[PDB]
């Protein structure tokens, strides 16, 4: 599923991401835009053989099991394929664990390079929330 901007903002709000660990909703929408272009089916392979999955590009090196990342962890206790669903619940619940692990949203390279320090409120402007 390819979300619209305000559609995704509302879904992320319903799932408790607005101001989660202090990160306002626009941060999460901005991260999703630049990680996946709002596409739940996005995948990208990393140099070390791990793979990033879904709307927030969660990495199989630490967070999910895909059966092809030897020596990796599965800290969200899910198959990586569950992060590609049109229902974003699994991606949101895993992202909550990630952002709580001490480094905040710096875990998302695209957030750090394209959202951090910008006017992220613009990503939810005009949306009925
Ligand atoms: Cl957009
Ligand atoms: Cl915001
Ligand atoms: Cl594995
Ligand atoms: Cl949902
Ligand atoms: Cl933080
Ligand atoms: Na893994």
């Amino acid at each position: 599923k390819v979300f619209g901007r305000c559609e995704l903002a509302a879904a992320m709000k319903r799932h408790g991401l607005d101001n989660y660990r202090g990160y306002s909703l626009g941060n999460w929408v901005c991260a999703a835009k630049f990680e996946s272009n709002f596409n739940t089916q996005a995948t990208n392979r990393n140099t070390d053989g791990s793979t990033d999955y879904g709307i927030l590009q969660i990495n199989s090196r630490w967070w999910c099991n895909d059966g092809r990342t030897p020596g990796s962890r599965n800290l969200c206790n899910i198959p990586c394929s569950a992060l590609l669903s049109s229902d974003i619940t699994a991606s949101v619940n895993c992202a909550k664990k990630i952002v709580s692990d001490g480094n905040g949203m710096n875990a998302w390279v695209a957030w750090r390079n394209r959202c951090k320090g910008t006017d992220v409120q613009a990503w939810i402007r005009g949306c009925r929330l």
